[PDB]
């Protein structure tokens, strides 16, 4: 509801904004398995540096939104992503997450998005659920966040065998990139498949 009120929000202001975005998080993960709870909304931004995606965060404090916390990394791209605090609906305050260079495939991610009907009337980019699968594999942490591997379940059920390929193709670019740390996401998720 005042969730739903800033994903249109958002939407309409990232869109006007001529940015290449993506939803991701719960309302992609609904869209692209089974509908569950979700209470923010996360969204990567294709930019080409940091310093356009500063230039974007401050477009976006001049409206209805104010900065909670930025991330910040030692990689070439410093800004990995900001979390912003929205006001555009009165019932509670929501939190707007914006990934420019967390999962590093950002450019992909908003490139391979498709548009979906995510409310009535609203049309939005919705990550692959590659992309997704990806992006939760990197994410998972069982202290923190234990969603993450109910909606891989979800994520894997409503996959195609194809899905599934270019998932690992998706890791693989990731691994590349240097953003898997230390971790061999691919064989992380041959050993969760195990059950």
């Amino acid at each position: 509801n005042a969730v739903e009120s800033t994903l249109r929000r958002v939407a309409k202001d990232l869109t006007g904004l001529r940015q290449r975005w993506a939803l991701v998080g719960g309302f992609a993960v609904s869209a692209r398995s089974e509908p569950r709870f979700t209470r923010d909304v996360d969204i990567v931004v294709a930019v080409a540096n940091d310093d356009a995606a500063e230039s974007l965060v401050r477009q976006l404090l001049t409206q209805q939104y104010h900065l909670l916390a930025s991330v910040e990394q030692d990689a070439a791209r410093r800004l990995a992503a900001v979390r912003l605090g929205a006001t555009a609906d009165t019932a509670a305050n929501v939190v707007v997450d914006l990934l420019f260079a967390s999962c590093g495939i950002e450019p992909e991610i908003a490139e391979a998005a498709e548009e979906i009907e995510i409310l009535p009337d609203l049309v939005a980019p919705v990550a692959t659920t590659a992309h997704l699968i990806a992006m939760k594999l990197l994410a998972r942490d069982d202290d923190r966040r234990p969603q993450d591997r109910s909606d891989l379940r979800a994520l894997v059920d409503a996959a195609s065998p194809q899905d599934i390929q270019d998932a690992r193709k998706a890791i693989e670019l990731i691994t590349l990139r240097g953003f898997h740390r230390d971790r061999d996401l691919a064989a992380e998720w041959t050993r969760l498949a195990a059950k």
